[PDB]
């Protein structure tokens, strides 16, 4: 019963930004890893790993949890690399490696808990696994937010006006429940946006070094911090846009993958923070706050404390489950 | 928490095909309906029910079980017409009305027990509240089957060999796995198809006249029939579409609202049912079968036995839950 399987692997593969950048930031370390042995931390369908040896590897041990592994070694089989690439079914956390490794790959990265808890597979790893200053890909993570308004969300909110000018009967009164639906939850929305959904400079709100002892400690309190930006034109502003980057080390100079409205689109689009309402923004207009993500029913909380202009401030807290 | 109520609301009114086709099939019976009553089942948001007072109504019972109904309430009193529409909260088959009506209007169809069992509440109202030759709007629907080749699916069967091309490893052994778990499912895939992908021409294999006491008792038993057809061309046949169309009664000549490929799209798309694999027709290929859709865990089964060319019968069964 697996088309859910097939769903999420093929949708990784076709995001060429995502794919590229794995595939430039592990070759771009080849003089590290050539001759030398890896960990690919949940190698799906294993195309990390064989990057990994293309890279010039002598062993990579591609361990994968869930049933996506029997592809892993169908496809590391018929590209004759059985003899460099051992796929290692089960968690990481309990799989017996026969030496510790020089370098250590995952795509942990995501919105929700399935991606907060493989974070912390990978740290258990780095312990467990990683000789004393090994190779981290990606070696780091870095979050920013930012105030949008969303052209796809207002469109929607006006769909009610429009009726009128089509079939001839006014439903424009149903604005305040549309608004109340699909902005008065406290869900993250996961949504693409685009540059012009921009309304300030967005703000880096935390760093995540990978390398670090105690990250698995420091996340225990939830990462986050305050932020600071000021408004380019005058705009309905209809919440916070999340949205992460990640850092391969070079040779050169360190490769970037990000996520960003103003990058090349992926898989992770951005995440979302509606407001129960709208609220209109001018050039200037100062918009600050605090951000807090932390886990918890097992649920992924972001607490939102943030204040528009001379607005009071006020709390909006969301979660993922 | 009313964000799935806006998405299905929105979704009906978007569709100008589905909405035209209800206010011309309306309006059209002007002459019956002019200072006649009416009975809207699942009035929704109101929209029906205002249609049938433009045509003239003076009474509209419009009745709506889900929440939805407080949203209708403000859109039949902000129109200026709860004298003439009286929206009441509740299911059909327990509202009390004060009088037997003349016309019934609804909009029951789509693929599902939600849809087989807004069908029965259509038949349970006509049944108790509806005037001896009273009018039904639509009066009939007929259902279509015909094979298909999907392109969408074409894609994504062979997506696994183009990997090679673009990231320099070859994962084309992974096209029987995508295979086995997009066509290999006993699910009825709801999908848009375009004209392209039709292999023959379409069967009509049900007709259901809304009108006949014992459609009740013969929904028992389950709406099918046999299908014969021939290919036009060379293609990897996967599997069979159906779709249904109504017929709203004339002045004039019926209006015809489609959900066939050949017509405009509407949200309702076509039924996808895949065999467990490809299978390459020819011109002038015979495909024969027998389709029966039928309730059952309350489930709807869809029953198929089906012959493609010189290939033996097989029987591919399908549900949705
Ligand atoms: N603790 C754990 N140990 C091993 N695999 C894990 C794990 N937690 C999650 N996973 C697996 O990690 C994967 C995350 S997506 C994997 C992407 C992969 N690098 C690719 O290129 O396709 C899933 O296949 C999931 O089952
Ligand atoms: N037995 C029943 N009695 C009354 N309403 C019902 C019902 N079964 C389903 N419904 C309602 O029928 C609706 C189906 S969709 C309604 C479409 C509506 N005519 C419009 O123009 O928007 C839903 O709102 C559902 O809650
Ligand atoms: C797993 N994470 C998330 O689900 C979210 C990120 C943004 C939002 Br809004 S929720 C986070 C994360 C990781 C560890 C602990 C807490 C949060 C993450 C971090 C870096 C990069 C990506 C994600
Ligand atoms: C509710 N129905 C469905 O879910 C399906 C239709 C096509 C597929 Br494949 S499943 C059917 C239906 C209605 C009553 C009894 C049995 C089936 C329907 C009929 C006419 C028009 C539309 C739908």
């Amino acid at each position: 019963e697996c088309y859910s399987d097939v769903s999420v692997h093929e949708e990784m593969i076709a995001d060429r930004v995502r794919t590229d950048a794995y595939r430039l930031g592990i070759l771009r370390n080849w003089a590290a890893l050539r001759g030398k042995t890896v960990l690919d931390v949940g190698a799906g369908t294993g195309i990390l790993s064989i990057f990994c040896a293309q890279a010039g590897a002598r062993r990579v041990y591609a361990v994968e949890a869930s049933a996506i592994w029997q592809q892993a070694r169908e496809v590391v089989r018929f590209n004759g690399l059985e003899d460099r690439v051992h796929v290692l079914p089960g968690p990481v956390e309990t799989v017996e490696l026969p030496e510790q490794v020089d370098a250590i790959v995952s795509e942990w990265m995501g919105y929700g808990l399935l991606h907060e808890s493989m974070l912390s597979s990978v740290l258990h790893a780095r312990t467990k696994w990683l000789k004393e200053g090994g190779l981290l890909l990606p070696a780091s993570a870095e979050l920013f937010i930012v105030p949008i308004s969303d052209q796809m969300l207002e469109w929607r909110l006006g769909f009610w006006s429009q009726v009128k000018q089509h079939y001839g009967v006014d439903m424009s009164c149903l604005e305040g429940f549309a608004t109340r639906c699909l902005m008065g939850h406290s869900e993250i929305v996961v949504q693409g946006l685009s540059g012009e959904d921009v309304l300030a400079r967005p703000q880096r709100f935390a760093q995540l070094e990978l390398s670090r002892a105690g990250l698995e400690q420091e996340l225990e309190a939830g990462v986050g911090g305050r932020f600071r930006c000021s408004c380019y034109g005058s705009a309905p502003m209809h919440g916070f846009a999340i949205w992460f980057q990640v850092t391969f080390p070079g040779g050169e100079k360190p490769l970037v993958l990000s996520t960003s409205p103003f990058h090349p689109a992926t898989h992770w689009k951005q995440a979302l923070l509606y407001l129960n309402e709208p609220v209109q923004v001018e050039q200037d207009t100062d918009v600050s706050g605090e951000i807090t993500l932390l886990p918890s029913p097992r649920r992924l909380r972001v607490l939102l404390r943030y204040k528009v202009g001379d607005q009071e401030e006020k709390t909006k807290d969301f979660a993922m489950e």
